[PDB]
């Protein structure tokens, strides 16, 4: 097959650690040095500050009743507190799953109950959100006051570390749960292992030759909220294993931003294009001291360049069930390199990348449209007490089938052409295949299923489905079709079953879907 991979070599990446080891495996080349800066009051943690507090953390959480394999629910914005939170939890062999604090009750509530949080961790303020879902075994413990019976952060923080829980953890073991985009249906609990994030972050920062050329005289800020795990693996653990001080910002003042990278010389600045845009075009740029900016990360691309010629843009693509980095580009290696303008960067090292045609399975060569699949030890272990949706997303040879059409040119660069194509379009809703299928497989009497979208006058589309029927079963369409109805939203509802042999697929196990609209073109 036409295996694609990073145009940088493969590298070391240590399999027999816990992530907060490897991470904090060079702590003593800057033991002394500033890690954590909260930016909304200046306070300042060393990195050493940051190690004990941490082992002292796993004690209180044991101390409190935290075990391994606990799921410990973050809702905060970025901090400090998000920081030491997550580095005990793990120096714990706990788990931890996050969330916007801006979230409302019911989705908290409902993260909340799906990935079986024992303790939430927020601000007073949040509170209110959630004590309807404690009041119906979960702890909450808040970082600022206590209010009611609460449990404040000191008692973490403040604990003895001598007596923090022996503990042995598997390199396979989960130790952060993002939950998934809502793309595919339902959003999932993704399972990301020590050794997955250790290598999603191998992979950005180490080696001779680092994809990215971080370290300890770099000043990173943090204004992309924590919660999210592209900032939690990319600005924090990757500040971290490099020892590079974190600019925090809870909430940061757009069009003072200038100031803020000034006064804290922030050399690395990850920021969403808005934000961007704005400090691009600002009449007062020559009016600050920007000279230690090195890296912006995300048309608006020669404005950048052109008003931060001292700075260098870098383009990335990532999915959380990816790790979530897919690709990169080579713009801010210690030996950089130019992609040229519409790629996305390359794959990222110690990994493999995949075309594959949507309607065979097979691979593709260069400059050939098909959907991108990548394998390595950086993708989820999988999907949280889901294995059928896990099996169905990542084939038995190991690739994640990333569910986006692009291609690879002759420079090993990567473009994406079209994000969702899975999807249904139907009267100007978009339906889920894998949403329903699952349903559908559920069925007793139904042990596979493939869902597309067929053409229709008024809709557009209408979601239909291929059902492989047990033999003896006499279940017909239109009970099928009732059986789900009951189920879900109208619009999401399958309005035409096709019973079948069998369903399409190639010999990976990927469900061939575009094969099956293909054959229904006709009618």
């Amino acid at each position: 097959e036409f295996i694609f991979r990073s145009k940088l070599p493969d590298i070391y990446i240590p399999k027999n650690l816990p992530l907060h080891s490897y991470v904090l495996e060079n702590l003593s080349n800057h033991s002394s040095k500033p890690c954590l800066i909260n930016g909304a009051n200046g306070d300042v943690y060393t990195y050493a500050d940051v190690e004990l507090t941490a082992r002292r953390v796993a004690s209180g959480l044991n101390k409190i009743g935290i075990q391994q394999g606990d799921v410990i629910m973050l809702f905060l914005p970025s901090s400090p507190e998000f920081v030491l939170a997550f580095l005990g939890a793990s120096h714990r062999g706990a788990i931890i799953t996050a969330a916007n604090p801006f979230s409302t009750p019911a989705e908290l509530a409902k993260h909340a109950k799906a990935s079986r949080a024992k303790l939430l961790i927020t601000q007073a303020c949040y509170y209110e959100k959630v004590k309807d879902f404690a009041r119906e075994d979960v702890k909450v413990m808040c970082v600022d006051s206590a209010p009611d019976g609460c449990l404040h952060f000191s008692e973490l923080t403040q604990a003895d570390e001598n007596e923090a829980p022996q503990v042995d953890i598997s390199p396979d073991d989960v130790v952060a749960l993002p939950y998934s985009s809502g793309t595919t249906g339902l959003p999932k609990g993704v399972m990301l292992t020590h050794k997955g994030l250790i290598t999603s972050v191998a992979q950005q920062v180490d080696g001779d030759n680092p994809n990215l050329y971080f370290h300890s005289e770099d000043v990173i800020l943090c204004v992309l909220p924590m919660f999210h795990i592209y900032a939690l693996n990319s600005i924090m653990l990757c500040g971290l294993r490099v020892g590079a001080p974190i600019l925090i910002m809870p909430k940061f003042e757009i069009g003072s931003l200038l100031g803020l990278i000034e006064k804290y010389k922030v050399s690395i600045a990850p920021v969403v294009p808005p934000v961007m845009m704005s400090i691009a075009k600002s009449p007062d740029l020559d009016k600050h001291d920007l000279s230690s900016l090195r890296m912006i990360k995300s048309e608006l691309e020669d404005t950048v360049r052109a008003k931060f010629p001292q700075a260098r843009l870098g383009q990335g693509y990532g999915m959380t069930e990816a790790g979530p980095v897919l690709a990169m580009c080579l713009a801010f290696a210690k030996e950089p390199f130019d992609i040229k303008p519409g790629a996305c960067g390359t794959v990222v090292r110690n990994a493999e990348m995949k075309i594959v045609d949507p309607e065979t399975g097979a691979s593709l060569p260069r400059n050939q449209p098909g959907e991108i699949c990548i394998r390595g030890d950086q993708i989820m272990k999988g999907y949280l007490n889901d294995p059928e949706a896990t099996s169905r997303t990542i084939d038995k040879e190991g690739w994640l089938h990333t569910g986006d059409i692009g291609y690879i040119d002759d420079d090993d660069e990567l473009f994406i052409v079209d994000r969702l194509k899975e999807l249904i379009k139907y009267k100007g809703f978009q339906v889920a295949p894998a949403e329903l299928e699952a349903l559908l497989i559920a069925h007793p009497e139904i042990s596979d299923a493939a869902v597309v979208g067929l053409k229709d006058e008024d809709a557009g589309e209408v979601p239909v489905a291929f059902v492989v029927k047990s033999e003896k079963s006499q279940a017909t369409e239109d009970e099928i079709k009732q059986y789900i109805s009951k189920q879900v939203i109208f619009y999401k509802r399958i309005k035409r079953v096709f019973f079948i042999e069998a369903i399409p697929k190639a010999p990976s196990g990927k469900i061939l879907r575009k094969n099956l609209k293909e054959k229904l073109a006709g009618i």
